[PDB]
Order: structure tokens, then C-alpha cells, then sequence
């Protein structure tokens, strides 16, 4: 950047007791003195010193910062007719500030840093610049960041920024906000007054956004307080409400005037609106349009056509006097659901009414503009959330959106031109601090914030709150969290979640979670003590409290699981529900805690105990099961992958079958259902197949016996052979099992591609072994996408589809060839695992070609099938599903995947050859010939 | 009775000082002075005093007891002589007695009571008549049944009783042996030699029974004591082996001499066979033919069959030759085969089996006679016998703790085997013989004769049975208790019970047991204290320990059954019911240390059969505790709904919430219970959408309790046709709850004592069998009423026993059978579908099925089989459930209807019918009888 903590022969803000004079007009904005003000204590927050604040030239000191806005500052004028400065690229701009150096812009000024704003706001916004940059976060008091000490600070010779946004309105909706925000906010404040709200203010501005929805569940901002209109207006931060609250009205102000219902109560509608926009016409705002009313498809079109003429014309009544036409006041209309489906059938919208098009309440925006939208003068924007009250069910508690997920789906936005209003619905504001700063630093200008700066963006993030030295290790603590969060929202996790039986997938999630634990805690006490509260709130927190659900039901998974087998050891993963159950609890009190209990209440979220949409009023420790032992010995086996243990009636008792290069060691655990001990013997019925002990000897341990493959002794073809087990009882045990030799069994290292075992070959979506581009569009990597490494989607962004391949070598479109090997000939099925996005654009769906070597080419839509229960389970688990069939000779084959709609993310294949089982992620990617 | 405890100038057997002189010749069979001496020995018992035992006439007094056998009594003999005694009706007959009074039978006796007997058992089986006549009951010692003590004894002087067994040979099989009754005779005897022994033959003589497989699991009869079967055929006793111990030798007696395999190895097993067969040549056997290799399954049936016919004609000339130096031919040594499973089917297809061999039918390990003779077969000149099962090691799961034998299930397949001439041997698998002291005693007084036991007298034996050990005060209550306990543990082994058996959803149905489980414990423990002192010992083992077993065992799966469900539901109250599981499994254990303990611990180890923790067909080594599930409490108020009928409790997600439809003469109260999930006050509101829809309270305030809130039905406020509405219950959070509610009245609702038969309700009508309108007789034919058969009041079968089928009825005019009627009234018009609950029964009679014809109304009759479908799956959950079921289909208008039923194949018994209507839900049992109009 451009400050630098040593002399620099630039402009010198501060060094020991020289500090640089800041100087404001006193007739330039009120908003923008106050920031001025700001920026005064924040170098007294960095350098312990407090700079002046004067008004006339005169007053300055060798050094300066001169701060104005172009239309009201005497000074940037003056500065400009004696052509000191030129402000020709910002002046008439949308929030555009410059930031340079003049040599002796003044007789006793030797230099000075100029910030310069086109309006008010640019100018607040260059000012805040300038506070970050000498080092206080925009969370210093809303995450407790600390502001490093400078003695020094400099400003380079060089600097030339010249800065504007690329979305007009950039902001936030406090909202689901009960109870945490809520006692919060009372505890603190008393209510949803303007001391709370000019906390909320300062942040968004720090941010460089200027847009706001106030809380509104059981709240009115325009009542509750009148000064907070005020001080919004003052301040900068522009107001509206939320799309179903039309014309200023919060939700709760309609009350004792009737029914909600424009066809039976509109006088008293219309007069509601009308003082309600007489109210708030003094200050800076976006007003919503439209209603959705209480208690015909043409009757519906017709009649909302007629509240909207009637809002128009109310508008119109109370500007026209204060010299305004309807079509130069700030209106917005969401379009939500059916009432889509009646513009699309032509229902006519007024051409300035900024068109706001709301997500799917789960972060994938259902629809963006058509070629012919982007001509409105309106323009049209987004409503996105990142906390939801609601089907399929609610999430509340902590920060479950991967920042790369918001890249991905924030980026189609800005390309298909909805740059009018970026909004996102940040429930309780904490604990969403880092992707709340991403998605409002993309809105400024998601150019600089490409997908390849998607891993950079929280490394920088992290380094700007902690230092560098260890930035990585933090970033990726979020990024892993985020991440596992984005696989199912804790609210929705549960014991079966993730599978005990198939591809050790809870074992590995479990291990993860604890390596990413045992990182977060390890870190705590490596960081400064002033860090501390900063990083408990930003990454421990979140990363243990995501971690700890996760493991309680994979230990209540194991507790029901064994308890149903008959294993007393049962009884030990329920005791640990228990500690994993008070764990949560613990971690919700620290967090209550820190820095003499600052936050406390904005972790009292219940979150564990969902049985429906709503949550439950308190945190519920899960059911767990009791097992009873018995006295004499006896035996019980569990076997891999399956749930009833030995003995049971009717079930045939197998390990899964062995592959060459499958799972080479799978596990029989023999157990005491009673107390006195129990000798066994384990003997193998065949020579290749090799058990770890011929016998054993337990009391209330159990013992778990190896069973491997000796594949040099094993012929071809498939074949199968017994362990058996036997203990004190005359009836032994025999387990199954069953190896499949197909032919010789080449290395892996003379392999090519990914080959089969198992009964699958799975691998990420980026491990291509070629990839053609086409007219210069090409399928590219998005880093951290997913829910488990990356995904791969087209770039640049069409607005048309390609045509599908006539045959598997056309080049119609930008391809992925990947290389398998497979064992097992036959029939295939692939499945691809893609962002679940919706048709944003009309009659377009989410088409892709494929085929395998030289087949003709298959299209699949990852839309095809779409319904309501389709979408639902896209949204529990983070993914859409396509697949298609195929059938192949055992062998090297290429699979081949063509482009067709825009908007096809994908992030993993997964390829059944006949065995594959279920699992919640998928097997971890097949291994890999050596090229 | 025969005996009289007041002077009555018959024969005086005991009069305060005065006993009559016991008289047997010496030179009489020596187990019958043996039995003489018992005799003796039970008068001391009754009167404190010892009778005279002498052979000599000249030693009596003025009153005697003259016991003899035709053949070897000089003193039966003289008496025939003189005409002072007459045994035409007896002489040459199999086991035959004779009871007469006879004045001066000789100068110095002025009275005597005669026993004459046609052989040596006939005799003894008469001697053991008088000593339960005077009050020894057969299990005075083996159940501790009280002698009750008389200073008088006098026979009637018009006593005239000739007796002799319809079945030839009549016994027991000990098997599962261990470890109850084998830790119990190394305790008492220090293993199974004659000390033991000798008190098993005593008992199977005073039974009026003959006849014996021993022990043979880690035991070898003839081995272990060669004084088992020296005593064995002293005594009496025929012996015999199990049907694959071949040739008098028993299984662990194979052992050093290579493989169970005639094709390598028949020299050394041919060997081992006649070595066998000369040591056991001087008893009394019936010897095992034939034999089961260790690889026939490996071998192909003709292979097979060829196979069996070599070694059956080994074993022949075996015999052959053992017997020629003795004065017997092969065909005048008792010989026994039990063509078993395939080879049942390898001898239909022609193989050979020697005409003379007895062929034993055994039961399907669960009760039910696999096959039986035909007409044909009975003309073999080794007749038939049947093999029956009161306990069992096997699939599809052994039962071996306690009874579960009901007598009536006893009767209707062994009067069956009676009537198709099945009669030459009747041998039971009694486990380790106690706990099964009533069926064992039936199942031989039966064998003894049939007919002196119809079906008509099976609550009459349980009544006589209670009368003889505890007096006749409550006779009948301790009767109708075995008789209950045995009926429920009929509907399923206490081993194949579970949390899922009895409905907690359906019906009432695990409510209903529970109550009548506990009703069946409180009589038990109200009787207890009534009975006197020395009574409590044989009361306590034979009635009060399997009441409250039985009954424990049950409650512990219900409460089980609750647990788990209220855990799943979120209800806290489910830790309450995990308690009860604890209490009743500790209750289970405790009883056994009762049983244990009584009369010093007699009877130790009788009761140690592991019976809780199945999950196979092999006993689990020790009982366990079943899994309980633990419910967590949060901290504030948050409400649940439990809806009656429903497994998920509100709110769950994408479930429709909804009571069971109301009907007009269905259950008109059902219940919704409200609860709190966490601790603080919780307070609701409950209110009706329908003026029709009732609601037993419209707010509530609840803490640690639940809630119950009633739903009822105001008929007259329902308009005609389905109707439907909600319960809505608004807690603290702010999405109420909305409970559907429907009910269907299809028309003007007739007080049901103006109506007819049995009502339509909630979707059924149901009704027990022997529940008719009428019962027409055709031929000399009827379905007639089997008392206390079934798994809930009785059964319906033709008698008397057929051996042909009658015609099926071509239309509704043929009067080709008896035919029972029902009267229905049907609310729902529509298709029905019509399920009889049926004795689960074999194809007896091969080529023949279990055919009946159904119809309503003038329709034309239908044919349904009820082994259609028949298979090994079937099967099991045939003998899991304790019935087979068969179903047919009619289109029925509403009103009032006959249900018809043809008889057509014999053997067809039926307990219960069940008409789904529609809405007919899952249970154990099938819901209770429906309500009987009163025209
Ligand atoms: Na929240
Ligand atoms: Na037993």
C-alpha cells in the first residue's frame, strides 16, 4: 500500500512528536467532519498522539492531510483554481475518491496528502481508506482487533488512487435477530436506538458500503428512535426495508387499521404509505415498492399493477412539491416467486424501478437479468443470504458460507449486469464478520477479487488482524471450517449424517475436525495477549464449536450403532455426547465471556435439538443407549461395513470384497457380551487370504483381528473363502470373504489415470489430463469451491449456449478429458456433483455433453427432473446431482466432458462400475497411475 | 372314586389301628412286589402307619389287599379257580387291570380288594391306581404335592374297575438336558446312573407310562451305569434311544472307530451295531433303525435311498442273528423308524421298509404332527407312533426355559393321531421334565385312552388335576391360571419375544396385555396367601413361578417397547419406563433365586436357562438386560404432541399429523398428550375447529408431568359423510400445533342394541370362531368347539375325524359339508378381505391340502387353501406366531350379511376371524371381538 512506517521523503503523517495537521472545511458535509473526526482518533488510537483539526490553511503544520468533498470543500476548490490539483476523473461520480500528493500546496504547507470525494461519501470512504491503512481494521471495536503501535507513518511521494464502486448501493439486514442480536442490543443500548445504530453506521462505512435494512422483527426504526433517520442521513448510510415492508413501513407499524388487503382495505393502505413516505422524504433512501397481500392469476397481475400505480402516484404527490418527479426518487421492486412467473408473462414494470432479484434464501440467486432487462434504466441488484429463519430448515448460529461459494455465484451477478443493489441478510452481524467484508469489498469491485484471490482474500484478511506470522495457518482454519459448515448446516447434521459403514468416511471427517481443533487451541497461546479476544471470537470459536456437532453425533452415530450390535462399548461413546454436548455449552459460556463479557448473548442461539423447520427453544442433549453386560463370556463379532454383528438370524456375514487396488486391510472386531473372560481362535480358510492372530483373549477390551489378501497366491477370477472364529460356544463364527483378481495385477506406478476399486473410480473435477479451450473460453478452476477440494466452471461468463458435439471429437465448446482405468467391463455410472444453481436465466437449463473415448456424446441437464423436493435436498446438502450411463471394456479410457449452458459448476465425479455405496461426500479420489 | 375316608362296609384298608394285610406272591414278577412294597410304603405316608406285607394266605387278617398278575400269581390263580374271581376281560390283554372287591376269598379274610393285572405292568399300573386313589399323588415327590393324611381308608364295595391303554408304548424323552437338568442330577446324584434313574422310572409308573429315551447329550445310558438299564427293565420301563441313535447304542458312544459313514466305513459301524444290540438283547427295547450320515446332504436322493435300504438290511440280518440263539425272529424284535423330513418323501416314491418296523411320525419340533397314517399304511403290521416336542434346541429359535404348551394344543393333534391310528408308540420331548409337570401328565393320561379325555373334558383335566394337589377350594382358580399362563405364552415363546411383538400403536394391544398380564399376576399372589403352609412349595413351582415369570418377561418388552418409542418421541417420562426394563429384568432374576431356594433348595438350578438376549437361534450364554435409550432435558419450556396411533410426536417435519378416524361404534375417546421437553412452566392453549370435534380442555399448565387431552365425537352435531377438522394446541412458540381430526358417518347412527351381529368399527370386524349364528351338521358331521384352543378363547373344527374331503361346493345351493354362519353388519360398502387365524398345521395326509369354502350371503362360494403359498419361510412364522393365516376377497354392500364357511379337507382348525373393511392396522393378535349387536 502506500503508508509506510519509516521515513520515506513522502508526506510525513507522523514521526515521534510531529504529527501532520488534518484539515476539513467547516461548511463541507457534516458526515464527512465526522469521519475527518474519526480519522483524528484512530492516529491517536495508532500513535498514542492526537493530530489537530483545523479549517483554515493557515493553521496547518509543515505537513498535512487536506480532506474534502469537490462540491462543498473550499479547499479542494481552492486547491483546483490554482490548478494544485486536477479532479477531472472523479468529478460527477458515484462515490469516487482520489487520494495524491501536492508539494506546497500552501505557503506554510511543505506537503500534504490530498483526499479528495466526488459527494460526501466518496470523500468518507477515502478517509477510512486512509484509517485502515494505518492500521485500524474496520473491526477494532466489532471483533476487539487490536491496532498495532507506529511512532512512524509516512505516506509515499507517488500515490495516485483513484477509487469508485462498481455496485451502487453495497449494504446489509440485520434480521432473525432474536435472541442473540436482540438481548444484545437491549442489554447494551436499551433498544434498536440510534446509540446502537451509529455502531452499525461506522462499520458499514469503514467497509466502504452504504446501505442498510434495519432490524424489524419486533421493531420500527423510524419510530423506535427518531433520530435514527436522522443520523443515517447524516452519516452517509442510506435506508430501505426489506422487500415484503413497501413505502418506508416497517412490518410492525401496521397495526389497528385493518386488514393487510389492498382489494377490500386500500384507502386506509394508501394513507399509511403516503405519511409513511412524507416521513422519511427528508433523508437518503431506496423505497419499496409493491406488497404481498393477506387472504386469480390475471386478478393478481391486475391488482398488483394497481397498487403499484397507486404507490407511483402517491410518490409523485409528495415530490412533485418538493421539486422531484416520480422518476427521480429511488424505488425498488423484488420480484419474488409467481410474481417472477407475471413478469415474465408480461407484467409491466416502470422502467426506473430498480429490479431486485433475491436468492433462494441458501446462497444460490434464482434469477438474473436477460439482455433486454440490462437496458432499464433501473438496472436491478441482489438479495443474498448468509442466515435463514425458515424451510427446509432454519440456520442461525454460526458462519456456514464458504467465501468461494459467494465468489462463484457473486460473480455471475456482476456479469450479468445486477450492480444496481448488492444485499445481504447477515442475521445477527456477528459471528459473520469475514464473509460480511467479502461480499462488501467484492460489491466495491469484484475485479479485484477474482477467483484466484479467493485463498489471498482471507490470507490478507487474517495477516491484517493477526500479523503474518501466522496469517496462512489462520486463513486456512476459516477456510476449513467454512468449508465443512458448507457440506451441512449444523442445525441439519445428525447421527446419520456421515456414514460409519462405507469408505471410513466418519473416521475421516472425525480425524479432520480434531487436526483442525488441535491447530485453532494450539495457536491461542502463540499469538499476543492482545490478540487474543480477536482470535477467539474470529477462529477458535467457530472452529471448535463447528467441529464439536459434527463429532457429537458421529459419537451418538457409534453409541446407537454399537448399542444395537450388543457391544458394551457402546456405552463409552455415549458418555462422550455427553462431554462433546457440555463441550458446545462450555464454549457458548467463553464466548459470553471474553473481555469482561462484551459479546454476551450473541452465542445463545439453540442449534442442537432441530426436529422440524423452527428451532427448538433450548439446546437438547441427544438420545443415547445403554448397554447391559451379562456374566459368563460371550461372543460377538462386528464386521466392516456392516450393521448387525454376529450372530444374527438370516444374515449372511461378508467383509466387503477385496480389489488389487482397493482397501487391502479390513477389520473383524471380536467383543464380550458378558464379564468372565473369553478365549477364541481365528483360522483362514484359504492360503491367500491372511488373518493378523490365530486366537486371542478378552474380558471387557475388545480385539480387533486383520484380514488381508495375499494376492500372488490368489488365482484369477473371483473367489471366496471363510475366516472363522471360535469361542466358548460350539457354533463358531464364519465371515465371508471374497477377492476379485480379474488378471495380473500391474503396479500402480505403470498405471494410467484413475483407476478403479472398489467398486468405483471418484476423483475432483480440476484433475483433468487435458483441457481444450474454445473461442477463448475455457473451463477454469475456482480455488476452495465445494465441498471437498475445488470446482471447475467456464470463464469468461456466456450469456449463450454452445451447441451440443455432433460427435465425441467436435470442438464445439471448451472441454475436460480425464484418464481412468477400468478393471470391471460393463456398464457405468457417472455422476457429476455440481453447484446447486438455479435457471437465472428464462428456458435456459444447466445442460453438459459427455461421452468416453470415441461414443457418441450424451447431454445431460443437472436441471433435468427439478422439483421442489429436488431442490430442497440441493440446499441440505450443498450440491445439485447429475449422471448419466455408459458402457465400457475393461482397460485406459478417456472421458470427455463438453461445455453447453453458462453456469455448470462442477466439483467431483464419481464413477460406479457396480459396488459403489452410499456415503455422504462421496470415496476420497481413486488412485493414480504414474502418468 | 373308589375310595371313601369313612367306614362304608367295603374293604377296610385302614381304620385308626386296624390296617389291611398287602398280598403278593413271591414267586410273582419281582418289579411288581417292588411296586407292592411302594404301596406299602404310600400307606404309612397317608396314615402314619405300616401295613403287613406277606405271600402267604394263612398270614392275613380279616381285611386284605390281593395283588397279582394272571400269569405268576398262585394267589390270582386260586381265586379264578374257585370262581371267587373272573379275568375273561383281561386275560392276554396288553397291560390290562382289573379293581374288584370279593367276599370271603378265603377262610380267614372276610374282605378283599383284588388287583389283578394281565402282564407285570398291568399289575403295577393297578397297584399305583390305589395309591393316588388314597392320596400319593405321581408327583408327591418330583413336585412336592402334599400327602394329605387319613386315619380311614375304605374301599367301595361295589368297586369294579378294568382299565388297559389304547397306546402300546407311552413315555418321555430327557433332552436339552444341560445345564438345568444335569447341573441338578451332578448336585444330587453325581450323574445321570440308576440313583437318578430309578426316580424317573417310579415317576413314568405312577403316570400309568412305559416306555423311555434316556439322556444322551454328554451321556450314555447303558454306559454311564450298567445298572440303568438292568433296573430300567426290573422296573418296567421299556427303553429305548432317539431316532438317529441307531441299534441300542447311544450318540457319545461313537467314538475311535473313524467316520459316521456307512459308504467307507460300514464294517466297524456294523460291528459296533451288534455289539450293542447283544449287550442291551436281555431288556425290554424297542431298537432304532436306519441312520443319518455325516455327508448325505453331499450325496444325490437315489444315491441316498439306495444307501438307507443297504444299511436297514445290515441292521435286519444284525438282529437276525443276535436273536436266532435266543428264540426270536427279526420280525418278533420291536423295531422303530422315524422317516424323517426327505425320507418321509423317499419312501412315498417306493422305498423299501420292512413291514414290520414301526413307523415313528415326528412333530415339526414345534407341535405340529409333520404326517400321520394313511389307510394304507395302516395295515403295516409295525403300526404307527408319534414323536411330540414340549421343548426344543433349533430354528427357527429354541424355546427351552419354561411351558408354553397349552393342553388344548396338546389334544386337538393328538386325538387326530389317535383317529388316524398313529397309536403303537407316544413318546414326548420333555426337556429337563420339570417345568412341564401338567402337559407331561396329560399328554400320558391321554395316551393311556383317548377317549376318556375329549375335548370337552380338557378344562375339566387342568380342574382335576388342581383338585388332586391342592384340595378342591380353588381348583378352578389355580386351573384357570395354568390354563392363561400357558395360552399366552402359546402366542409366542418368552425366547421370540421383543419390543415389537405387542402393538403399542394398534388396537390398545400392549396396554390390553399389560393389564391382563398383571390382573393374571395379582390372582396368583392373592391365592398364595390363602393356601395352606404345606401346599406353598408344589403351588409355588407349579402354578405362582411360571404365572409371574411368564407375565415378567412380557411387561419387561412392553416397558422396552415405550422407552424406546417416548425416546424417539423426545419424551422425557421415557427415562421412567427404562427403570421399569431394570425392575423387571431384576424381578426375572429374583423369581429364579426363588424357585431356587424353596424346600432347602431342592430343586437348585432348574430355573437357570438363559431366556433373555436372543439374536439367534442358539440360547445367548447368560441373560442380558435389554438396551435402554436415555432422554435429555433442555431448560426452557418447548412442547411436544404425542398423537394417539402415531410414532412421530410433533413437530417432526413432513409428517401429517392426524388421530385414527372416528367411527360410530368404533373407540369414541382418543388422546393427545402434551408435553415439555424442558423444565420450566409450560402453558398451552387447546381449542376445537368443529362445533362436532370435543376437546376435554381448552388450556394447560404442565411442569415435570404430561398432559392428557381427550378427543371425542358429538354424533348429533355431524352431518352425514367424512367429515374433518383440527385439534389446535398453541404453546410458546409461536407455530401451533394442528392436530387432524375425521370422522365418518355414513348414515343415521341405529343404537347398536337394535342392530345385528357383529359391527363394523375402525375399519375391521372381528370375531372368534366358535362365535356363530348357526352351525349346521351334515352327514353326522359339525364344526364343534375346542375349548381353550388358540391364542384368545377357542377354536372350530369337524368332527368326528375324516379321512377323505368332502366335495367343494360347486355354487351357494350345494349342501356339500357342515357349514358354520356369522352375522355381520357393514357400515363400508366395498371389497373385503376376509383373514382366518388358523392351528398351524401340517398336510398330514399327503397329496391332500387344508381346503375350506367361503361365501356371503347367496354369492358362490370360494376355495381357499390354507397352505396355498406354503414354504420354509411360512413355515417358521407359522410356529413363530403360534398360527397360520389364510385370506379371500369379496365385494360386499353396506348392511347386514351372512358369512358362510364349507368345511371341505379335514385337520382345518380355526381360532379367529379377521374382515378388513379398509383400514385395518398391524397387530400381534388382531383387535378384540367387535361389538355384538343385540337383535
Ligand atoms: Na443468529
Ligand atoms: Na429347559
Amino acid at each position: 500500500g502506500y503508508i509506510s512506517f519509516k521515513a520515506n521523503g513522502g508526506v510525513r503523517l507522523a514521526d515521534e512528536e510531529h504529527l501532520a495537521s488534518l484539515l476539513v472545511d467547516t461548511n463541507d458535509y457534516k458526515g464527512l467532519q465526522r469521519a475527518a473526526a474519526d480519522l483524528q482518533t484512530d492516529m491517536q488510537r495508532v500513535t498514542g498522539k492526537l493530530p489537530t483539526l483545523h479549517s483554515q490553511l493557515k493553521d496547518a503544520g509543515r505537513h498535512a492531510v487536506i480532506i474534502g468533498s469537490v462540491g462543498r470543500s473550499g479547499l479542494i476548490q481552492l486547491l483546483v483554481e490554482q490548478n494544485k490539483l486536477n479532479v477531472a476523473d472523479i468529478e460527477g461520480q458515484w462515490e469516487a475518491y482520489k487520494l495524491v500528493v501536492v508539494d506546497k500546496p500552501f505557503p506554510n504547507i511543505e506537503k500534504a496528502l490530498v483526499i479528495a470525494g466526488s459527494d460526501m461519501r466518496g470523500a468518507i470512504f477515502g478517509v477510512y481508506d486512509l484509517s485502515q491503512q494505518i492500521g485500524v481494521s474496520p473491526w477494532y471495536w466489532w471483533a476487539d482487533v487490536p491496532v498495532q503501535p507506529q511512532s512512524k507513518l509516512y505516506v509515499r511521494g507517488d500515490t495516485h488512487i483513484v477509487e469508485q464502486p462498481k455496485v451502487q448501493y453495497r449494504g446489509i439486514f440485520l434480521n432473525d435477530e432474536a435472541p442473540a442480536l436482540t438481548n444484545w442490543v437491549h442489554a447494551n443500548y436499551g433498544n434498536y436506538n440510534s446509540q446502537f445504530y451509529t455502531q452499525v453506521f461506522e462499520l458499514l462505512l469503514r467497509l466502504k458500503a452504504n446501505f442498510l435494512w434495519p432490524a424489524m422483527w419486533n421493531n420500527s426504526f423510524s419510530v423506535d428512535d427518531p433520530l435514527n433517520p436522522v443520523l443515517a442521513n447524516e452519516y452517509g448510510i442510506v435506508m430501505s426495508t426489506s422487500h415484503h415492508e413497501p413505502m418506508m413501513r416497517a412490518h410492525k407499524e401496521w397495526h389497528g387499521m385493518g386488514r393487510w388487503d389492498f382489494t377490500t382495505n386500500a384507502d386506509a393502505l394508501k394513507q399509511f404509505w403516503r405519511e409513511g413516505v412524507e416521513r422519511n422524504s427528508p433523508y437518503e433512501n431506496i423505497i419499496t415498492m409493491a406488497m404481498r397481500g393477506d387472504g386469480s392469476e390475471d386478478a393478481n397481475v391486475e391488482l398488483l399493477e394497481q397498487i403499484v400505480e397507486a404507490q407511483r402516484n402517491i410518490i409523485a404527490e409528495v415530490f412533485e412539491p418538493k421539486g422531484k418527479q416520480v422518476t427521480e426518487v429511488p424505488q425498488v421492486w423484488c420480484l419474488y416467486k409467481e410474481v417472477q412467473d407475471y413478469y415474465e408473462k408480461g407484467m409491466r414494470v416502470p422502467d426506473d424501478i430498480t429490479l431486485l432479484w433475491a436468492d433462494d434464501n441458501w446462497g444460490n440467486i434464482r434469477r438474473l437479468p436477460t439482455a433486454e432487462e440490462r437496458k432499464r434504466s433501473g438496472g436491478a441488484g441482489v438479495y443474498y443470504h448468509f442466515d435463514y429463519v425458515g424451510g427446509p430448515r432454519s440456520y442461525r448460529w454460526i458462519n456456514t458460507t464458504p467465501l468461494a461459494k459467494i465468489w462463484e455465484q457473486m460473480h455471475l451477478a456482476y456479469k450479468y449486469e445486477a450492480n444496481k443493489i448488492w444485499i445481504v441478510n447477515v442475521g445477527d452481524l456477528k459471528p459473520m464478520e469475514a464473509p460480511i467484508e467479502y461480499f462488501l469489498e467484492m460489491a466495491w469491485n469484484p475485479e479485484q477479487w477474482p477467483k484466484e484471490r479467493i485463498t489471498q482474500f482471507a490470507e490478507l484478511w487474517a495477516e491484517r488482524e493477526f500479523g503474518p506470522t501466522y496469517a496462512k495457518e489462520i486463513a486456512q482454519l476459516v477456510q476449513d471450517y467454512t468449508q465443512h459448515n458448507g457440506r451441512r448446516k449444523p442445525e441439519l447434521q445428525e447421527a446419520k449424517t456421515y456414514s460409519l459403514l462405507n469408505y471410513d468416511e466418519a473416521a475421516r471427517i472425525e480425524q479432520q475436525l480434531t487436526d483442525m481443533e488441535s491447530r485453532a487451541e494450539t495457536l491461542f497461546n502463540k499469538i499476543p495477549a492482545n490478540q487474543r479476544d480477536a482470535y477467539y471470537q474470529l477462529v477458535m470459536h467457530p472452529v471448535l464449536a463447528s467441529a464439536t456437532v459434527t463429532k457429537m453425533y458421529i459419537a451418538q452415530a457409534r453409541n446407537r450403532l454399537y448399542a444395537k450390535q450388543g457391544r458394551p462399548i457402546a456405552n463409552s461413546y455415549g458418555q462422550q455426547v455427553k462431554e462433546l454436548f457440555e463441550k458446545d455449552a462450555a464454549l457458548t459460556k467463553r464466548y459470553h465471556s471474553i473481555n469482561n463479557g462484551k459479546w454476551n448473548h450473541f452465542m445463545s442461539q439453540p442449534h442442537i435439538g432441530y426436529t422440524h423447520w423452527n428451532n427448538p427453544e433450548d439446546n437438547i442433549m441427544p438420545v443415547v443407549s445403554v448397554v447391559s453386560k451379562g456374566n459368563n463370556a460371550d461372543m460377538g463379532v462386528a464386521v466392516e461395513g456392516m450393521e448387525p454383528a454376529w450372530p444374527t438370524q438370516d444374515v449372511a456375514f461378508a467383509l466387503p470384497t477385496f480389489t488389487p487396488y482397493g482397501k487391502q486391510t479390513k477389520i473383524l472386531t471380536v467383543f464380550n457380551k458378558g464379564v468372565k473372560p473369553l478365549k477364541f481362535s481365528v483360522s483362514s480358510g484359504a492360503a491367500w487370504l491372511k488373518v493378523s492372530a490365530s486366537s486371542g483373549e478378552i474380558t471387557h477390551q475388545e480385539m480387533q483381528i486383520q484380514v488381508s489378501i495375499d494376492w500372488a497366491k490368489l488365482p484369477l477370477g473371483i473367489h471366496e473363502s471363510n475366516v472363522t472364529i471360535k469361542g466358548p460356544s460350539w457354533v463358531a463364527a464364519n465371515i465371508k470373504v471374497t477377492a476379485n483378481k480379474p488378471a495380473k495385477v500391474i503396479p500402480l506406478k505403470k498405471l494410467t489415470g484413475f483407476v478403479e476399486a472398489d467398486g468405483y473410480i471418484s476423483f475432483d473435477a480440476a484433475a483433468t489430463t487435458h483441457s481444450k479451450a474454445v473461442d477463448g473460453f475455457e473451463w477454469q478452476e475456482i480455488p476452495a469451491h465445494g465441498r471437498t477440494h475445488s470446482s471447475m466452471s467456464v470463464y469468461p461468463i456466456r450469456d449463450a449456449s454452445f451447441a451440443a458435439p455432433a460427435n465425441a471429437s467436435a470442438n464445439t465448446a471448451p472441454q475436460m478429458h480425464y484418464s481412468i482405468t477400468l478393471l470391471t467391463a460393463g456398464e457405468v455410472t457417472v455422476e457429476g456433483l455440481f453447484a446447486p444453481t438455479w435457471p437465472i436465466h428464462p428456458e435456459r437449463g444447466l445442460r453438459y455433453a459427455i461421452a468416453f473415448d470415441d461414443q457418441p456424446p450424451q447431454i445431460v441437464d443437472v436441471l433435468a427432473g427439478n422439483s421442489h423436493k429436488v431442490w430442497q435436498e440441493s440446499v441440505r446438502t450443498g450440491v445439485r446431482r447429475a449422471s448419466s450411463k455408459h458402457t465400457l471394456t475393461a482397460g485406459t479410457h478417456t472421458m470427455k466432458v463438453w461445455a453447453i449452458d453458462p453456469a455448470v459448476t462442477v466439483q467431483k465425479w464419481i464413477i460406479d462400475t457396480g459396488e459403489l455405496k452410499p456415503s455422504y461426500l462421496g470415496p476420497t479420489p481413486s488412485p493414480r497411475g504414474g502418468k
